[PDB]
């Protein structure tokens, strides 16, 4: 029998989220919040199909931490729910919803992207116009003040700016521009905005400090950010704490800094964790480094690692999809394969009841292949 | 003997209780440590504390996602749980799954703790006030925006004896020895008292209080709850959940009197993430606010807008409470102690357990059945 192909999986704070072939949305993990938008608040520890969203053509999802986003081209039209403090939902409210309801304010627009940090997200559009919604205390919203917004608004800092693809931490955003420009703004502290201090910004600020490159993504951790520039390489700033900025020491940097050890591989997606960080490169190999308390690192212990170690599959089958959640790890293979690892608390892993996990574990719910290694 | 529960408090997830015989015990959501007994899992049922065994704990409270307790006889005050911006004291921004001192206020003399989201409050027993933990909105009273990872003194109060604090989200609250009451912090819903929605650096005196003096206050989330001289009860702040109590879902940006009370002295008050419980000195416990889970415990699953009583089996004192996010805890006359509400990460402890609508009592801490 042959499974569904899972097109995106986006890790949250404890949940999990998949698009499947077939017009599919299935969520697992912590459901408290709504999160899950089963309509109830129970956590589920095995993929569930989210029926609310049946036959609306979905073409991706994305989670933040504690709320789930998606959004239908042939409808034109962004879902959200889960807890909806500060309008991270965008409904001109504050109301949690544990099931799944458009965002009126995008009915119509033509969407190319959406990210989701804590409390604050945002919206790129086609044309390359950007969105942004919820909490703003620290000008994560790049609109200028400090006032929170329960319905999405236009950055008009970026008018005339084509944004290729935006980000976003727990309280600070990122982007890159279709020219390659970086920038960021929002909270600051611990120098995760890439501009050499540690002071918020309340509108995009232009990262200078590049390496010479021209970048072509950005991700954000909790506090730390992303990026990968035209030639592969790759570039971490913020917090190092735990090691998650990967250059094998524990120091913040306050602007981009080139990783050394992946300088001969050339990077072709990122994701940020809450402590922990992931890299995938053009051949399909699994980076990742940082907190590994629960061995959301997947290396085969659960100390923490403070540079780039290689997460390994059964085969050393490619990996093609990687997205990190606070305390756990989602990946996709190039065999229609699905792994998890890390903390498995709140059912996360989507493998039914489970304890925490150290190193890749196959979901057979989603995966063409059973258990290897047996 | 069932030893006595002396003290209990609710964090977002967990619940912790002093016991006679100077042991403590914790249950619920251990993912951050908030338990400590240095794992990470959660606990169904009440958990002696080992680490604090023979510490001679005199209190214990409960932040969000964090525990902080203190002894007289060692002076000294300990904290443990989730570690970022600083909330634990420790000069550090370190989770800890087991407790450990707060170096600076070693020595110290401890009149008071309060704990909120991100940030605590500690009075002396000459009445100053230390702060430490997230300051992005001024929270810490200290005048500026930045994290303290370890206590500072609020030069604000030099000359003013604080009685107690009280500790929001990201909001506090004091009330001084001659019955004044301030606020500062995040402000956004009306929350400081002091007549609009804007933050403030530095405590602001509150000059709207029905020409009372406020003898005890408390946080909610994003709501405030303070007593006057007379056992009048005010709330203030968000009432999306109707958790101000006047029987409307209106914000108040100045303290209103809740008049359902009027005719009940107020004894102990406490504030849940949108809920909350007021204790009359006769022992009749009232609960409001959000109550999906049941937390109001009046055995339903409907918000209420105003106070309603919280049953007890032939209605028995309630001498205690305090409540969690989703959950609430009480302690009663017949040293039973109850729990209602959210029961999914343990913190009800009554062993696996679905939710709770009315108040169930904790076999293992209680003496009735």
């Amino acid at each position: 029998a042959p499974p569904r192909k899972v097109l995106i999986i986006s890790a949250g704070a404890s949940h999990s989220v998949a698009l499947l072939s077939g017009d599919i949305v299935c969520s697992w993990g912590r459901g408290e919040d709504g999160q899950l938008g089963h309509g109830d608040a129970e956590d589920r520890p095995s993929p569930t199909q989210l029926s609310a969203l049946d036959g609306h053509q979905i073409v991706s999802v994305t989670c933040g931490a504690d709320h789930t986003v998606a959004y239908s081209q042939s409808g034109m039209e962004v879902y959200s729910w889960g807890w909806g403090d500060f309008g991270r939902l965008g409904h001109g409210n504050s109301s949690d919803l544990f099931t799944p309801l458009p965002i009126k304010a995008l009915h119509g627009i033509r969407i190319k992207q959406i990210a989701c940090g804590d409390s604050h997200c945002l919206a790129v559009t086609m044309e390359g116009e950007v969105q942004s919604w919820g909490r703003n205390q620290n000008g994560q919203l790049g609109l200028g003040d400090t006032e929170d917004s329960l319905v999405p608004q236009k950055i008009q800092a970026f008018e005339g700016i084509r944004i290729k693809m935006v980000a976003a931490g727990a309280e600070h955003t990122a982007a890159v521009t279709e020219d390659g420009d970086l920038y960021g703004w929002g909270w600051g502290r611990y120098g995760n905005l890439g501009l050499g201090d540690r002071t918020d910004r309340l509108v995009p600020e232009r990262v200078t400090s590049t390496g010479g490159e021209k970048m072509s993504m950005v991700a954000c951790g909790w506090r730390h950010t992303i990026s990968v520039s035209y030639s592969g390489a790759l570039y971490t700033y913020g917090w190092s704490k735990y090691g998650q900025l990967g250059h094998g020491d524990l120091e913040d940097h306050l602007i981009p800094h080139k990783l050394e050890a992946l300088s001969n591989s050339f990077i072709s997606q990122i994701s940020g964790g809450w402590r922990h960080t992931m890299a995938l490169t053009s051949d399909g190999k699994l980076y990742g480094w940082g907190w590994n308390k629960f061995g959301q690192v997947g290396v085969g212990n659960n100390l923490d690692q403070c540079s780039p170690v290689q997460v390994r599959f059964p085969d050393d089958q490619k990996v093609v999809q990687v997205s990190c959640g606070w305390r756990h790890t989602l990946a996709v293979t190039e065999r229609n394969n699905v792994f998890a690892w890390g903390r498995g608390t709140n059912g996360q892993l989507g493998i039914g009841e489970s304890v925490d996990r150290n190193f890749p574990k196959i979901i057979e719910a989603l995966s063409v292949d059973g258990a290897s290694g047996q």
